């Protein structure tokens, strides 16, 4: 289709690898480039930890309320919100909402763990019948996005119908999935990536995701004003270890996938 071809054209123009899923829920069609193709999920797997842990608080009701204790042990390479609670606790809420909307490295490890490990993580996305998301480390080695290394990687397909079942669907309670909607809606990471690709107009929550080859990542649930959501998945990897980053791709494959709907 047209759309393909701009988005091969993108990504020719970019010298390196674009993976494109788009759900489009009015109709249930599908628009995929690359969809099944394996990309490093980065910080967009973050995604799957909180969701993991909403479960486990439909029948643990008080669980998001557990504080948890912020050591300087636990300080990785990024942590902008654990590092104002070293030596003190944050909640299990409070490091959800910091691993999405901040990308929090530390957070994102303390849900592992809260998890019972990376097969904590990929046990929920089997469960909720995603037999292709895998995480296998934590933070920060998750992030090498080295090419041909199945490890943390997952395909754009996989993750934008995960995606639209979290968010729009019921694999997760009612108050479980409209936390986790507002948490997305609040990422504030995502300014250059999907969201700058789209109508001002148009309501987003995004999950961004970077790491090694230049790997620029988001995935998004979109509220159109007047029409029915979308689920994009924009995942961008290069073939230099130390590529910039390029959110400028993502923008434009949204921008490109904007046009015609
Ligand atoms: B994820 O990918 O988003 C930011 C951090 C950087 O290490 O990880």
């Amino acid at each position: 289709s047209a759309v393909q071809q701009k988005l091969a054209a993108l990504e020719k123009s970019s010298g390196g690898r674009l993976g494109v899923a788009l759900i489009d829920t009015a109709d249930n069609t599908q628009v995929l480039y690359r969809g099944d193709e394996r990309f490093p999920m980065c910080s967009t797997s973050k995604v799957m930890a909180a969701a993991a842990v909403l479960k486990q608080s439909e029948t643990q009701k008080q669980l998001l309320n557990q504080p948890v204790e912020i050591k300087p042990a636990d300080l990785v390479n990024y942590n902008p919100i654990a590092e104002k609670h070293v030596n003190g606790t944050m909640t299990l809420a409070e490091l959800s909402a910091a691993a999405l909307q901040y990308s929090d490295n530390t957070a994102m490890n303390k849900l592992i763990a809260q998890l019972g490990g990376p097969g904590g993580v990929t046990a929920f996305a089997r469960a909720i019948g995603d037999e292709t998301f895998r995480l296998d480390r934590t933070e920060p080695t998750l992030n090498t996005a080295i090419p041909g290394d199945p490890r943390d990687t997952t395909t754009p397909r996989a993750m934008a119908q995960t995606l639209r079942q979290l968010t729009l669907g019921h694999a997760l309670g009612e108050t479980q999935r409209a936390q986790l909607v507002t948490w997305l809606k609040g990422n504030t990471t995502g300014a250059a990536s999907i969201r700058a690709g789209l109508p001002t107009s148009w309501t987003v929550g995004d999950k961004t995701g970077s790491g090694d080859y230049g790997t620029t990542n988001d995935i998004a649930v979109i509220w159109p004003q007047g029409r029915a959501p979308l689920v994009l998945v924009t995942y961008f990897t290069q073939p230099q270890q130390n590529a910039e980053s390029r959110r400028d791709v993502l923008a434009s494959a949204a921008r490109i996938i904007a046009e015609g709907l």
